[PDB]
């Protein structure tokens, strides 16, 4: 059940797909948390206008309670996100950098056929100081066409963010370092007769001397070489994320130099361990969620009591809760109606310095006229 | 005079430096704007608390004007940032991707010396069907030590964000494509006597037999080869960022396939055009900045006394603003700016003692709680 995604990595292209998919996963987690913060801050702006439009002291106090609750939880969550966000971005960055690296090495290791140039025949020249004949080539090249990664339906099912929850990941798979450092080639030389400096008929891209030079080794004395294949084998390597106990990161830095895969496993381990805590969605808050939130015990005592310093007893909390039900309604439907539905449904319109505003509450408070509408209504 | 940084790109490592430096420039432009938005919202939370602790209705009105002005300008700048942010991030990503690509190619193109394997002596075999001897090698390899980019202080001064304003950038410099696609090598075959399939003494990583084999074709018959040099030479290419008018981006996508360098040029040009406007810093606002901000005309008219503005009305609103916020900047600083860091706020409610300055408290895990306490006393 574990390691479905990493266990499917067998090739440069599938490691690339793993590396990019995991990077986007972490990036998506940061985005979802920040969109949730954005919605919470937009709700607090909406309730700030609604408080400014209340004439009821009790309703006014109810909106102020939601502003105070939302500010506390959203500011706290934004502050809490910063550590995990930076840990997850560090991993995502390295994974995309590794995938780029591999994609470039993939293009070069795909160059598997050589283009021979016209050699020059010689005698005893370095590095063959004991040869009687040498055939010397310069600027042999090997190039492949533009390489692309192509993926099977199985590839995309297994190497998928659905398989990248922290609880199923114990290892990563990487292509071995020689794929990124080493050129590998096969070559063969061939001799015939007595190749010498005179073996200077090159039409066959070799060094043919003096018989009837021509195709294959036509001349009585021929010498040549050919690079017959190039390309380094991509071998796969496994790296563990955790130590024996299953909790600590295995490749913590500071224990000497590390292979690329060891650096990556550490970053992935820490990014998996850095679970983001997404705050409550204010815009879809429910009455029972609100009254059960422990922050609303002290906030309710601040706004809804008449007269507590010390910590609340059981009877004191249940008092605060009934005050909370009075302020916010006794049923969710009332709560939704008077505090949630006004965000999208309540219409606000005004006109001040020659500037007509006609929006609904949440859209207006996230618009260029937002602060002008707050000043207008706090002014009446 | 223009293109100082791109004009210093002469090697793979200086293109890498240029690519990363420009990417960080775009990234730091976004971070500067988003850092301003963060400080603004934290100022607005600070003034929200200062308003709730205010007993004077007129001083309360003043804080609500700062709250309203800040929310208006910060919400607007946040929304305006999103387009340019995405355009600059598109460029920064691609530039970091190119730099990674070029770094990986450099590691491979630095492999300049081969290690031979032990060969196998043959007779005629493909691709040498006429040979009397062949000497066949499998898995010859070329590897460099770990490559780094070493930069001079002149590199870092010329390839620098200070040389990457939009007005000085007309081209980019890139290493030509063959550096990233093509292996280049030199090789030489050597023969002596009559090499045959019996030339199976391989101590020299060549094929020898007869006589006294050993170094430099010591045997009576010998054949072998050596790859004496590897590495493709990196050449530079220039790409223009703008079309003939000098304002619209060249190499726009949707005109057939493009070279890597042309895709990069378009992204850089659009990122250069997508200028980010950083909002006014609320936490360091001066009085003249506040009263002369055009948003404060309507915002003062709404809270300080509202027409639905002549020359006169604008004069009237200005002195209304000086009335609320101060006649001097030292007063405005003292009453509205300095208390964010200098005014300690304390209280006690939920069995929790809380003491902090205003701005720190309104960004702390007790921020909303402090707001409910003071709006509750009021
Ligand atoms: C760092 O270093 C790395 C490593 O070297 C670099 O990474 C490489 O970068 C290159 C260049 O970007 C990559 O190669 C390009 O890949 C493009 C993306 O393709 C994917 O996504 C697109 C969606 O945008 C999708 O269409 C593709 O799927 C197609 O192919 C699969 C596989 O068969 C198939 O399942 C799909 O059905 C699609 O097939 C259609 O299209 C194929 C051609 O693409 C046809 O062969 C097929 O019959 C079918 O029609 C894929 O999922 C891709 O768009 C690029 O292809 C372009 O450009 C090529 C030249 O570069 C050219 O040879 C191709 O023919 C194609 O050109 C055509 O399409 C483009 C885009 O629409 C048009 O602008 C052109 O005008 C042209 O259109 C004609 O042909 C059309 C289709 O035939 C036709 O409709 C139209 O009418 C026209 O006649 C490249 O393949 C490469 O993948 C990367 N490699 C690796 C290993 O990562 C990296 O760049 C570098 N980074 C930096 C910053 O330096
Ligand atoms: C994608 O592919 C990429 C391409 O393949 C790949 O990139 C490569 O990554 C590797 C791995 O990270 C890189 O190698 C590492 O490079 C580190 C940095 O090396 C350079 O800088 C060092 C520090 O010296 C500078 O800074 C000092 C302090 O500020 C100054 O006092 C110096 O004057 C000097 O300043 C100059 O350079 C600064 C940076 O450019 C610059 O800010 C400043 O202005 C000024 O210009 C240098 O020491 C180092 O030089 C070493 O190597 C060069 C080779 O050219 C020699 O000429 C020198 O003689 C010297 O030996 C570079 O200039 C290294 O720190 C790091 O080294 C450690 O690890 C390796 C093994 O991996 C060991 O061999 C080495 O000894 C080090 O190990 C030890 O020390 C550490 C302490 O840090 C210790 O913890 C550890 O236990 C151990 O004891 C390593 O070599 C490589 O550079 C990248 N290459 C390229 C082309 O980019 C990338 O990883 C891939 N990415 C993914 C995701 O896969």
């Amino acid at each position: 059940a574990k390691d479905t995604a990493a266990g499917h990595v067998t090739t440069p292209c599938t490691e690339i797909l793993f590396d990019l998919t995991l990077a986007k996963h972490y990036e998506n987690q940061i985005q979802a948390a920040e969109s949730a913060l954005n919605r919470n801050y937009a709700a607090i702006r909406s309730w700030t206008l609604l408080e400014a439009m209340s004439s009821d002291g009790n309703r006014q106090n109810a909106y102020t309670g939601l502003i105070a609750y939302g500010i506390q939880i959203t500011v706290n969550a934004e502050q809490e996100l910063q550590g995990p966000k930076q840990t997850k971005l560090r991993a995502a960055h390295a994974l995309r950098h590794r995938a780029a690296n591999l994609s470039a090495a993939l293009q070069i290791q795909a160059a598997q056929q050589a283009t021979l140039t016209k050699p020059t025949a010689g005698g005893a020249q370095t590095p063959f100081s004991g040869a009687t004949g040498t055939c010397k080539y310069e600027g042999i090249t090997a190039t492949a066409g533009e390489q692309s990664c192509k993926y099977s339906t199985e590839d995309e099912e297994k190497i998928n963010a659905a398989h990248m929850n922290p609880e199923v990941m114990t290892q990563i798979t990487t292509i071995g370092d020689k794929y990124l450092t080493t050129i590998t080639l096969d070559a063969i030389a061939g001799s015939k007769g007595n190749p010498t400096q005179s073996s200077a008929t090159y039409a066959e891209q070799d060094c043919q001397d003096g018989g009837n030079p021509g195709p294959n080794f036509g001349g009585a004395n021929a010498l040549g070489l050919q690079v017959t294949k190039l390309g380094t084998k991509a071998t796969t390597e496994k790296t563990n994320l955790y130590t024996a106990g299953g909790t600590e990161c295995e490749h913590q830095p500071g224990n000497g130099p590390q292979k690329t895969k060891q650096r990556l496993a550490y970053l992935v381990c820490e990014a998996n361990k850095a679970a983001i805590i997404t705050p409550t969605d204010l815009q879809t808050l429910t009455l029972d969620a609100l009254i059960s939130a422990p922050e609303m015990a002290a906030i309710g005592d601040a706004l809804l009591t008449d007269e507590t310093e010390k910590e609340y007893s059981s009877a004191q909390h249940t008092q605060i809760q009934q005050l909370l039900k009075k302020a916010y309604g006794q049923t969710n439907e009332q709560f939704q109606k008077n505090f949630i539905k006004p965000l999208a449904a309540q219409t606000v319109k005004f006109k001040i310095g020659g500037a007509e505003v006609s929006n609904t509450v949440a859209a207006l408070m996230s618009s260029p006229n937002s602060g002008l509408a707050l000043a207008y209504h706090k002014g009446k």
